[PDB]
């Protein structure tokens, strides 16, 4: 496929809501609060939205029993075969996953819905929200970041991200370094010595990475952020644009990749769950 | 024992270095860099300084073998009996602890010393340092906080703490609420409505908790922070003063508690390890 500039690639992610289609799907579903919180907990464990939908309809201790079936992954999933994991939570397996569920049972007993409620709180700083996520067993900084984004984009509670919270992560850091090297629309960055940062991803320092981020934010702020266009795009969406663009220019993100692969993974679940059928209908589509 | 004001209790912690005596012990030992990093990793797992000292002398994959003995806790510790945990890491046990060691072996192979080096980096914000700690399996926000403090106080690399990073934790939050209720030296806090916060720990909001913190920082800034008095006391030391004071007024922290209990736990290790003997000699003493 043709490799696009980050400007054109970002504009496509934003206009099709391929940027983070799950967030629009969930907003469309308008799930009741407790079920939404159970959906989110399941999704934060397994990172599969159709699977999360199926699990979200179980309540109380029964929710935690079914989640425990997925953790152990010995019994057959309702779609046949094993209980899948999105690559982001591939490591939620074996004794680590069952210990993760046990932590949750001991903390929340018959109220699994309180987990997302506690994480979300009233929003807050990125530091405060990820700390509350990361209290939980097998919830590390990467899922912490994702939950913070979803507390804002899905649950509507603002979480203040800044450039340091994003570029402490290796992948958006490396994407920003490539962008300085290869994007002629980004001006030369003048460092603290009047020296100019050279166009070489391996020599880019944090200072230039923030220069790249500020440029891209300024570029994309004329777009309203998905799922529903409630505020101008900020570093939360630019982070996703940067990481998906890095995959794109590496040959690993054709247009619509997220939408297509979610719908592919979610369709088997629609047969076995009314919520999963609603989730499949709510997903944005190709073109 | 007599319950002291936080002003008098804090002045005692600071002058005797009962505030965090381990930090002064380590500074005195002047361990070589690689051994210091191994000591710190062991201490961050088990939270026992004499045990950490013993483990710090093993090198390479052998360090990780010995740490794995402590994780499994089936073989006898060199002091007889089980491999102890400080209460802060009591949960570092069973399959969780052995999975924690396995993560470390896979990440650092024969260079266990790189772990503390990676965490410390060049210092930075509290968010950046705790994120790097919390990448590691079974390293949550509480040990993340402790490591950030030690990266500054022990490894000499400044970590910027602010009031939000401290009072997102339940214990210093509750200590600050008690302090507003019971300390007449803290002035009435005027809230955003011209209303005054009442003297009742159960009604204290984050805004008043920060009012308490600012007051205590202003109070204690005429003290130089331990271990060596390199800068005025800040929220890192006030957090410890607040939490130990809360225990003190609850009957659970007589003067010198930390020094006395460390020396008690560390002495058995001095017989079986030259570093543990140095650690015992380096600990500050009662009076």
């Amino acid at each position: 496929y043709e490799k696009l500039s980050i400007e054109e690639f970002g504009a496509h992610l934003l206009g099709t809501v391929d940027l983070d289609p799950i967030y629009l799907a969930l907003r469309r579903m308008e799930l009741p609060e407790a079920q939404l919180n159970r959906w989110l907990l399941a999704y934060w464990c397994l990172y599969n939205g159709g699977e999360a939908s199926y699990l979200s309809e179980f309540e109380g201790r029964e929710f935690f029993e079914m989640l425990n079936h997925a953790a152990e992954n010995v019994r057959e999933a309702p779609i046949g075969g094993r209980w899948p994991r999105g690559a982001e939570r591939r490591h939620w397996r074996g004794a680590q996953a069952t210990s993760s569920v046990e932590y949750l049972i001991d903390r929340y007993d018959d109220r699994p819905e309180d987990m997302a409620a506690y994480c979300a709180g009233q929003g807050g700083t990125f530091l405060e929200v990820t700390k509350r996520v990361q209290e939980h067993r097998l919830f590390g900084p990467w899922i912490g970041f994702k939950v913070a984004d979803m507390v804002d984009r899905v649950l509507g509670k603002p979480v203040s991200f800044d450039n340091a919270a994003v570029f402490m992560f290796k992948d958006p850091y490396k994407a920003a370094c490539i962008q300085y090297e290869v994007n002629p629309n980004i001006p030369d960055h003048v460092l603290a010595d009047g020296s100019v940062a050279p166009r070489n991803r391996e020599l880019v320092t944090p200072e230039t990475v923030h220069h790249v981020a500020q440029h891209l934010i300024e570029h994309f702020k004329g777009f309203q952020a998905p799922p529903l266009g409630d505020r101008p795009v900020n570093i939360q969406e630019v982070e996703t644009i940067l990481c998906k663009w890095k995959s794109h220019q590496n040959g690993h993100y054709p247009l619509f990749k997220d939408i297509v692969e979610i719908r592919e993974a979610a369709l088997p679940w629609a047969k076995v769950s009314k919520t999963a059928q609603a989730f499949f209908e709510a997903m944005p589509e190709v073109t």
